C-alpha cells in the first residue's frame, strides 16, 4: 500500500527474455498455423466466433513497438493464440495438434526463463 514498498523482482532483462521466447515460438515446425493473422475473408465462421484474434506476427510487432505494459501482458496473448486455435480446431486435426503442442512449447519455457 501508500509507502509499504513490496520487494520486486528484477524486470529490467524481461523485454529481451520475451523476444527470445517468441523467436523460439517463431521457428518451432509446428508455428505455421500461427505465424500470420488468420485470413478472415478466406476462412468462414472465423470473424464472428473469435472475438480477439492473436498470431505470433502481431505479439512480435506489439513487443518491438512498446505495447506491452508487462511480461503478464505478453503471456496473455501468447495464450490467447492457443486458446483462440483450440475454439476454432478439433483437437484430433493437425491445426489442433500443433496448438496443443506449441501451448506446451511456450509454457515450459515461460516456467524456465521467469520461475525460478
Ligand atoms: N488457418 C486457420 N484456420 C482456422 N483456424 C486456425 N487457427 C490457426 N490457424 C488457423
Amino acid at each position: 500500500s501508500m509507502s509499504v514498498k513490496k520487494p520486486k523482482r528484477d524486470d529490467s532483462k524481461d523485454l529481451a527474455l520475451c523476444s527470445m521466447i517468441l523467436t523460439e515460438m517463431e521457428t518451432h515446425e509446428d508455428a505455421w498455423p500461427f505465424l500470420l493473422p488468420v485470413n478472415l475473408k478466406l476462412v468462414p465462421g472465423y470473424k464472428k466466433v473469435i472475438k480477439k484474434p492473436m498470431d505470433f506476427s502481431t505479439i512480435r510487432e506489439k513487443l518491438s513497438s512498446g505495447q506491452y505494459p508487462n511480461l503478464e501482458t505478453f503471456a496473455l496473448d501468447v495464450r490467447l493464440v492457443f486458446d483462440n486455435c483450440e475454439t476454432f480446431n478439433e483437437d484430433d486435426s493437425d491445426i489442433g495438434r500443433a496448438g496443443h503442442n506449441m501451448r506446451k512449447y511456450f509454457e515450459k519455457k515461460w516456467t524456465d526463463t521467469f520461475k525460478v
